[PDB]
């Protein structure tokens, strides 16, 4: 019949999800500014999960590729930044939203 195309549908679910969790704790959900541009915590997390989880990509120091995926500047200490922001904000959001 008819078809569509992926857009900013789910990309929002991530924000509403991580938010609904933070807004509750007390501290509003804030996004860090990397590369003179807003960070898409949605893409980073998404990719990882796909790659093969956090422990996997982490063990294979794939962080490098995970960063370049978002068209990041190859040369700057980004890998570290990402891994951090994740375990910094995406740490509780995940561990909490893990296991139904």
């Amino acid at each position: 019949g008819s078809s569509g195309s992926s857009g900013t549908r789910v990309k929002l679910n991530y924000l509403d999800q991580i938010a609904k969790f933070w807004e509750i704790q007390g501290s509003s959900l804030k996004i860090p500014n990397v590369e003179r541009k807003i960070l898409d915590l949605y893409s980073l997390s998404k990719i990882v999960i796909e790659e093969g989880g956090y422990e996997a990509i982490c063990k294979d120091r794939r962080w490098a590729r995970v960063a370049q995926r978002l068209h990041y500047p190859p040369g700057k200490n980004i890998g570290s930044l990402l891994r951090s922001h994740y375990e910094r904000i995406i740490y509780p959001y995940e561990m909490f939203q893990s296991g139904a």
